[PDB]
């Protein structure tokens, strides 16, 4: 209900990339019949989206009736392709950003772009990102919670943060490529549970790989209330303190000194999580979030945030609007 | 201070398996300096043991001094041995079974046991339970957070649960057997995360596959404060609801509605999130649980239950002893 940082749009259409680039395993968007349209990813139809996920005229409207005033607009997450040739990502990855830089355009009021980079090539990375920030205008771009076998404590992609940082860009952390098949094929537990754990890795491999140390101005979002982080801190800062051999060997520093560093979305579902979630991320860390359009976000945009008995007005107005804007760096 | 449903114990001496058995990844107990030992993988030294570790005696002094009256033990989950050929892994939890009923034939008043079994091949792990709740009179049994590549949902293993509930034995589930390299082997994370996350799948598999709800009398306690779960329900209940198709194939009801219908070890070292978890799971359904010997525990033995300003004492005794006594069916 004021500020979503959290939501995904496709262009409505883009090249056979397998065509584009000589190799296959990339997605399609198909427009079958109306209103809708298959994701494939070699094979199979991987998911139906809306028109909502490509059309900001509808976009708009849902936005109109829900009283939601901004979406920080980034692409789907299956999009972010770490794992192709470095030009080729980067291909697609500024087709990506321009289509996303015309949709922001067309309504700057409504809309924030938060790009994407190919991740697995530093170099590539800095430089997308530069003209994502100086030509695109972007506040910020989207990456994943891990990049093939990088963590977000790799050191190969620390040149990727002092270019964030040097530039005022803002990152938002989304989980992606978690395990789908094994164990984790039944019940949606790569979204359910592999998600937040995703998310609560990056976190942890970013406290330990020194990062917030490193780069002490770095703006950087996780997704969906930092997964489980805010509820297992305590293992995790306690066994850190017990084990500083396998812990303590890059950051010195206790997880625990890092909160207040960093922000997270919102979107934990419920009132206790929410709560705790502020009273261990703080109230100026944590920003609505809403992962629209789909369905496992959240339905009624900042209901759980007004419906909190105990927050008073100016907290409410930080959740939904304040902290985004200063995680953004952009003014109401 | 009263009950500790979390200790795992080993006894001091057991054969060499990779004779006894006839293939390596077996463990083995190796002393050298006088009440110091250290575990190994047949591979190598994984974990360094002290003397409480197997040695009735000095455990007692120790739970003396901590004001810990009662300590439910286990063995090292690591000896769950499900990878094995089944008649095997038999053998070495009758071994380890046997060993807990002589320690608590020691002292009867401190100490009971949870026996391990052999999951893997079902009616053996049935027969074995009998033989540990009748002949041994054990008030139930620890196994691990999955089977192998069954997840606690299996159909398989239906047969271990209907005899539990017959038998009235309770189960304490453990996490064991996370992912131990690649990505996840820095910075301690099969501990401090994939733990958790082992959890956090045995909940939504016990509760999405069914076991709850065909086991109505079934008495089951996970580890660690379950995990991720307390601070994740409502991503994983709104989850459910969005895709019946995905996630209620076996089981109907909405995952929240099953707080309240099984227990927690109070284990979670923070206030915030001991709060949390009974606001979640339950006054009446967290256990104190400390996870001695192991660094990764609580030193003292329910300092963090005592120091909440915001339990009565009601609630901190319930926390410390007498949801334990419920848990297990035992009387003081
Ligand atoms: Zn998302
Ligand atoms: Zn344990």
């Amino acid at each position: 209900m004021k500020i979503d940082i959290h939501s995904h749009i496709l262009p409505k259409e883009w090249p056979d990339l397998k065509k584009r680039f000589g190799y296959g395993g990339w997605v399609q968007l198909q427009h079958h019949s109306k209103g809708e349209a298959k994701l494939l990813k070699d094979g199979k139809v991987f998911a139906v989206v809306r028109e909502n996920c490509w059309d900001p005229e509808v976009r708009i409207r849902e936005m109109d009736q829900k009283g939601v005033t901004v979406q920080a607009l980034s692409t789907v997450p299956v999009m972010f392709s770490y794992w192709a040739k470095p030009e080729d990502t980067l291909n697609l990855c500024q087709l990506l950003n321009n289509d996303l830089a015309s949709t922001v355009v067309s309504y700057p009021r409504r809309f924030v772009g938060l790009g994407t980079l190919p991740m697995q090539a530093p170099e590539l990375a800095v430089k997308e990102m530069e003209r994502c920030v100086k030509e695109l205008g972007f506040p910020g771009v989207q990456i994943g919670t891990h990049v093939n076998e990088w963590d977000l404590n790799a050191q190969e992609l620390f040149p990727v943060y002092a270019a964030a940082e040097r530039l005022k860009c803002s990152l938002f952390v989304h989980p992606w490529d978690m395990q789908m098949d094994g164990r984790m094929a039944k019940y949606w537990l790569p979204w359910l549970v592999g998600m937040p754990a995703e998310t609560t890795i990056a976190i942890c491999s970013m406290i330990m790989g020194g990062v917030f140390e490193k780069f002490p101005k770095l703006k950087v979002c996780f997704a969906h209330g930092g997964g489980a982080f805010p509820f297992t801190v305590g293992r995790i800062s306690h066994g850190f303190s017990m084990r500083p051999d396998l812990c303590a060997q890059d950051n010195p520093m206790n997880p625990k000194k890092y909160l207040g560093s960093f922000y997270t979305d919102a979107l934990v579902h419920d009132p206790l999580s929410l709560k705790l979630l502020t009273d261990v991320i703080g109230k100026d860390k944590v920003i609505l979030g809403t992962d629209y359009p789909f369905p496992l976000g959240e339905l009624e945009p900042g209901k759980l945030i007004e419906s909190m008995e105990e927050f008073d007005e100016e907290t409410k107005n930080k959740l939904k609007a304040g902290n985004a804007l200063a995680f953004l760096g952009l003014e109401r």
